[PDB]
């Protein structure tokens, strides 16, 4: 399943996971279960509870924390309350009841877009990790969704439905990008045309100015990028972000930006395009990778309250405004005041079902607890732990290839590129590396590792020339498995060197 | 004492008792004791507490419930709060403080008639078990008293004092009734005249229309009945209740009804005369039999807020109104607005002591807890348990007499009639049963059982012919004792059959 996921979906699945916010969730659940039972009125039954009451919830919660000081999840829950009440200044009783009611999953999400306090908490996390601090928190709204996967499906459908993207429109795509994102515009369902914004291996996988300038073409309605990138696993540098900023400000104030920033926390000092061009950007952030929460399906779509999506909607042709008046008629009297972010919500479940739309309340609670976990960790201990783990696995991989590729300030390294030439160069000089590349390819490299270790790697391209290389995730295997990849690739190189000399 | 009670008082005393509401009471007491100690200010003393404080009582109570989840009485107390707050919509803090203050018995009952929340709770129980659901709860008021025993004493005295019953007035009494109720009107203290409303054995102890029509006599001021009956142990059927209803509506809107419905819960789908004619009826309900609480002395008098007792009081001759103005002068400025139900309270302790009158607060608390116990038991598990117990004891009794009398929909069976003829008929045919009755009587039947088993039974009459029969309570003995009664009565029948044949 780990090997099959990389081939099919270009992921990625970590073998680590955040335990403390998970324990806090299950412990909160036991508290909420007791809260439900406090509202059950009848004798001689079993298995039926009532709704949790907001009245006196703080005092009951405080007792629960005091009696269970020995439980890690409970201590976390205790500090979470302080963080929300004391640092965020939010209503403590309202926070607790939203969490209790939320984890019970006994009420339809209200509002459907996101639960009130969860939105306020999660956006603090999002703003911080995206480097978007210069934007007032109150100007950022979130739509809680079933991972980045759901976000992308919802966004393209709403773009189509609301006439923001039309058949024949050009979508610029920062490349190399993983397979799934190439196909969605290529669907006849959308019939969009791709323009490649190509990263340069000579610039260490940054986008050249010349490539970024392609965005000046007014036929290009949207810039779509994974940042930090996947496969290449680098973050857009200061120059690149500035270039986009100037292009938007100077030439294309109408350019929509769709940015997928799931790997952000794995970079040093990450800054999102959302931070740089908030009015022009829809941010997709997934909790999957950082918290080891792929199965939880936790994501948000973020939008600035003043954005070009709502501006474009006000500039639509009359026939389209009339069609949308009909579409959203049941939702509100004035459809023209219905914002794009809330249209995403309505479009996600056929409009008529808007009031039972949204991410499940226990999922939002869990998302909120992951968010708190990271926010309360001021010295970034969890982040550093994961980074040290990733570096250890890297050292182990390149042990006999030695050693790892040199990493700059823009490095992410969730993924690593094992380049045959660079490896054979490090081992046996420049002359040998030129020859070794002409002998074997990516196929012979990936098939050998697979046969020796049972691990299949991603080809390392490209698009390029088929420079013989493979990509491994530093997130999904254990040390001896990275050591076995290195050993198999070292024997392959050693046998090439014995076929070099003689 | 069990045998002596049936002979003297026509009871009845169960050998079962409701344990859960009793455990809840004692557990509540320990909580209240701690509440009292929280208000004690001084050092180096022992055995002195203060008054329980309403402030923060919910939170303290909730902690008490959480720490003692393993205690049956405490779990019941926890669910009681939910029932009162959530299902009845009453003030939870006020409920708790009434219960805490109540069980401490540290304040005179206020108001004297009944404690406020206890009245609201207990009437829900009363209305449900009496089948009086069609009457709005707010239109039913209760006077908490020391069992049905105190109720009857109080009611007759107030009837006399307030001129509603006068010497020479006729009291109709549904018969057979147990001894105590025959004597109270016969007292020179009241000098009332009895009219027998006779139940018909041919109608399975229902009152014939012809007997019920006796109520048309305007000299009959009150209909007094035990329903379900005692001794006969049947409930008034649909026809009988309708007959009384029409008689009251058509001929006697002035007829007072006094109904004693202690056995109600032992019938299937019981409906009280209070439900049928609320404006005309004073309901006496005792908790003694159903909860096995004879020693607790727990009863209520129930009255509709719009009733013929207050109507009659407004129609009294001027000399009587003047006398009552003097009597109740200290109570309120306008004595003519003092309702009959509150007159019962004032008459119970000599008027001048009205403000220290009423049932003890711990008794009312216990009554409230019995009421909750039954209200919260939606599937009527306790009721069914008692009924199955009663049926088992019946099967055991008639095992060798076999088998029990056929029971119709109006059957109660707390008591059972052991008819010699019917028993000997079931065993040895109709011819033998006619002869066996002419040989032995009720005396020879009751004296034989007494000598063989040590149990004395009630004669089974009548008034009738002395058809040789005995009444046993199915509530007061254990299985082997019922088996010994059956065996003694079977040998008596077998020796009669050996004196038949030869
Ligand atoms: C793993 C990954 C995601 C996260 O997907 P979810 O559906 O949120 O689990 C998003 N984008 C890219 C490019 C990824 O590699
Ligand atoms: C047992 C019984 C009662 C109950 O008497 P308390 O004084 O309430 O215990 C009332 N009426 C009748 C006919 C009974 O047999
Ligand atoms: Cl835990
Ligand atoms: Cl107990």
């Amino acid at each position: 399943d780990g090997n099959r996921l990389m081939l099919n979906a270009g992921r990625g699945n970590p073998n680590f996971l955040a335990t403390t916010p998970r324990r806090a969730f299950f412990r909160l659940g036991l508290f909420a279960a007791a809260e439900s039972e406090l509202s059950y009125s009848y004798m001689n039954t079993v298995g039926v509870g009532g709704l949790a009451k907001i009245e006196g919830i703080e005092g009951r919660f405080e007792r629960y924390i005091a009696e269970n000081r020995d439980q890690e999840g409970v201590r976390f829950l205790g500090k979470s309350l302080s963080y929300v009440r004391d640092q965020l200044g939010l209503d403590p009783a309202a926070f607790l009841h939203e969490m209790v009611d939320g984890i019970l999953g006994c009420n339809y999400p209200v509002p459907p877009r996101m639960l009130n306090i969860s939105e306020k908490i999660v956006r603090q996390y999002i703003i911080r990790e995206m480097g978007a601090d210069a934007i007032p928190s109150e100007s950022v709204n979130l739509f809680a969704v079933e991972g980045g996967t759901a976000a992308m499906a919802y966004i393209f459908e709403s773009m189509k439905v609301n006439g923001l993207l039309k058949a024949g429109d050009k979508v610029a795509i920062g490349m190399p990008v993983f397979t799934p994102y190439i196909e969605i515009p290529e669907l006849a369902q959308y019939a969009l045309e791709e323009v490649a914004i190509n990263a340069d291996p000579a610039l260490n996988w940054q986008y050249p100015d010349s490539e970024l300038d392609k965005l000046k073409d007014p036929a290009i309605k949207i810039f779509f990028c994974v940042n930090p990138s996947n496969p290449p696993s680098v973050k857009m540098d200061e120059r690149s972000l500035e270039r986009v900023r100037k292009i938007v400000a100077e030439h294309r104030p109408d350019l929509m930006i769709l940015t997928d920033d799931v790997y952000g926390t794995f970079a040093d000092g990450f800054q999102s395009l959302f931070a740089i061009c908030p009015a022009n950007t829809l941010l997709v952030y997934s909790f999957s990778k950082y918290f080891g929460a792929t199965g939880w399906r936790l994501g948000v779509v973020a939008a600035h309250k003043e954005n070009i999506f709502d501006l474009a909607l006000g500039r639509l042709p009359e026939s389209e405004k009339t069609a949308l008046d009909d579409r959203y008629r049941s939702l509100l009297p004035d459809v023209r005041s219905l914002k794009f972010l809330d249209r995403l919500v309505a479009d996600s479940r056929a409009v008529a079902l808007n009031h039972t739309a949204g991410l499940s309340t226990p999922q939002q609670v869990q998302m909120t607890l992951f968010s708190l976990f990271a926010l309360m960790d001021e010295s970034d201990q969890y982040k550093h732990t994961l980074k040290q783990l990733i570096r250890r696995r890297e050292a182990t991989l390149y042990r006999e290839l030695g050693t790892p590729p040199q990493r700059d300030e823009n490095a992410v390294d969730y993924y690593t590129l094992i380049d045959l030439q660079d490896v054979t160069s490090k081992l046996y000089g420049e002359a040998f590396s030129k020859w070794a590349v002409k002998q074997s390819s990516t196929g012979d490299m990936l098939f050998r590792i697979a046969d020796e270790t049972g691990i299949v790697l991603l080809p390392g391209r490209g698009f390029g020339s088929d420079r013989p290389s493979g990509r491994a995730s530093l997130a999904n295997l254990n040390e001896y498995e990275y050591a076995a990849i290195g050993r198999a690739l070292r024997q392959m190189a050693d046998e090439l060197y014995a076929q070099y000399t003689q």
